[PDB]
């Protein structure tokens, strides 16, 4: 995090410098998706419930692995609404970006 089930968030992630997005992964929990520019991510957060998180991946199907992620990374949920930014660049090669709860 910086200053600023499994759901597909490559709308985001590989949009154009504004594309946006939110997802209720659940009852208590909404998160919203922002690309700032090339380079950057924005993440809010509305939680009303108790402390959750949120673990970012990215899948690849390959002909040795068949369907394998990279971790990109987790990040806790609090109560209430807050934000940070990820440097994910929408040029990138890498597909199938997804974020899912921990709980
Ligand atoms: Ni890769
Ligand atoms: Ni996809
Ligand atoms: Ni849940």
């Amino acid at each position: 995090q910086g200053s600023c089930g499994q759901v597909d968030i490559d709308s985001v992630i590989l949009g154009r410098p504004g594309a946006i997005g939110s997802w209720e992964l659940n009852n208590f929990i909404t998160i919203g998706l922002n690309r700032v520019n090339a380079d950057t991510v924005r993440v809010n957060i509305r939680n009303t419930g108790r402390t959750n998180r949120l673990i970012i991946t990215q899948w690849d199907n390959t002909v040795t692995r068949g369907d394998v992620y990279e971790l990109f990374g987790d990040y806790a949920l609090i109560q209430g609404r807050g934000s940070f930014c990820l440097n994910i660049r929408s040029d990138t090669g890498r597909e199938n970006w997804r974020m899912q709860l921990e709980n």
